[PDB]
């Protein structure tokens, strides 16, 4: 092992243990992290909206890793909703956490989640816009499940991504958060290292098509248009500045939301190598004494 502490991967995307139905969440990432000389464990969590409850499940898994390895701490690496569970464990039990790495994390909420909830009230939004948010969401759910899913079967899980919901969490566990919109947070807080990286897409509907992409990436293109604040800087589910946590290694990579975890099945829709970012991060953690 090149690292002093093991790595625990934390998934968190609308309650899916695996993408497409069979494909592992962090596709080809565990094998790559191990190839860099690191011990990797995949956290098993339940589809909950409470990051405190999901965090407790993560806390249990971490203590099981420590029992098997004999290590004092672990390096937390989470995706999307994942980092929120990581931030909880680091806040309540910093003595067990060496570092918290956020990958396209929903650290300040999702503008997509704020839009879809408004489509439940007939009249709150223009009918065309409301149907567009529900249609794209249904396309996302179907791709993630690998089978036809109605958007109403994923609304509850999407509620956990709202700006109001995350803001309540942030006010209770603000460790590592930026002091200003677009800025960075402290790299080292209470003996815990905080890192983050994310991506944005360069998609113009008037010049770029979407007939050669998997429906999983197509949904990202549709939602990126429906962004209100970070309209020209998001990965399809979370804006660039919304994903900042601790030291921002880079939040403007060429990745959509599912590109960050090498989906679908290694077939990314953009230019940035997702796996290499994880590999290079191993060297970063190693040089920090982690």
């Amino acid at each position: 092992s090149s690292l002093k502490f093991p790595i625990v991967l934390v998934h968190g995307l609308l309650g899916f243990d695996k993408i497409g139905g069979i494909y592992p969440y962090f596709y080809g990432i565990k094998e790559a992290l191990e190839k860099a000389g690191a011990k990797v464990y995949i956290a098993t969590l339940s589809a909950l909206n409470s990051n405190e409850l999901r965090g407790e499940q993560l806390l249990e898994f971490v203590r099981k890793v420590q029992a098997e390895t004999g290590a004092a701490k672990v390096n937390l690496i989470g995706h999307s909703q994942g980092p929120l569970a990581c931030r909880y464990v680091a806040a309540t039990h910093p003595e067990l956490i060496a570092s918290v790495t956020s990958v396209n994390g929903v650290n300040h909420g999702s503008e997509v989640a704020d839009l879809v909830r408004l489509a439940l009230t007939p009249g709150r939004l223009p009918e065309s816009i409301a149907n567009a948010a529900m249609s794209a969401f249904g396309q996302l759910l179907s791709a993630l499940a690998g089978s036809p899913r109605l958007p109403q079967s994923g609304i509850e899980a999407l509620e956990a991504l709202t700006s109001e919901g995350v803001a309540a969490f942030n006010n209770k566990y603000p460790q590592g958060l930026p002091a200003e919109w677009g800025g960075e947070g402290k790299e080292l807080v209470n003996g815990v290292y905080y890192y983050s990286w994310s991506g944005v897409i360069d998609y113009n509907p008037l010049h770029q098509g979407a007939n050669n992409l998997d429906p999983l990436h197509v949904a990202m293109l549709a939602f990126s248009i429906l962004f209100t604040n970070e309209r020209f800087q998001n990965d399809g589910l979370v804006g660039r500045y919304s994903s900042h946590l601790g030291k921002v290694i880079g939040s403007d990579y060429s990745m959509d939301h599912v590109d960050a975890i090498n989906q679908l099945a290694g077939v990314v829709a953009n230019n940035t190598d997702p796996v290499q970012l994880f590999v290079e991060h191993v060297a970063r953690l190693k040089s920090k004494g982690l």
